[PDB]
DNA sequence: TTTTTTTTTTTTTTTTTTTTTTTTTTTTTTTTTTTTTTTTTTTTTTTTTTT
């Protein structure tokens, strides 16, 4: 199979639900500086798995949204794929 | 004009100092080990709350 498409919320910068689009065979992410793009990788760390401390952040609660700015949003989060493979 | 006297420059000798080079010794930062402590994370029971 392959890595189709994932899905954020609260988690580094991405407050509200909202699904990242269908991936083709070969993708790429753009955009300007301090847009928060390492993120996303940052998430597809944490749902396959990664000891905290490579996370680039103490402490794994400054994790949710606004938290290192000393404010958070709720007390969840919430990132997640879907793998497709072959059998439909 | 020639002879006699003075002074400056050049060059060699020497002596003291400086530099160099190696060698041997020493003492120091560097590198590795072990421990071990802290802190973060984890669990499980307790507590709180909800139907
Ligand atoms: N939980 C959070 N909520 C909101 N902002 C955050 C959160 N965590 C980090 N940030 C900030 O949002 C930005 C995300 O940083 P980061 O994800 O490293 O960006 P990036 O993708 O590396 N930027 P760039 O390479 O320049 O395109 C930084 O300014 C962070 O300080």
């Amino acid at each position: 199979g392959f890595l189709k498409l994932i899905e954020i919320e609260n988690f580094k910068s991405y407050k509200g639900r909202q699904i990242i689009g269908p991936f083709q065979r070969f993708t790429a992410i753009i955009g300007p500086n301090g847009s928060g793009k390492s993120n996303l990788m940052d998430a597809i760390s944490f749902v396959l798995g990664e000891k905290t401390s490579n996370l680039r952040v103490k402490t794994l609660r400054d994790l949710i949204h606004g938290a290192p700015v000393g404010k958070p949003a709720a007390n969840r989060a919430f990132v997640s794929m879907v793998y497709s493979e072959e059998g439909a």
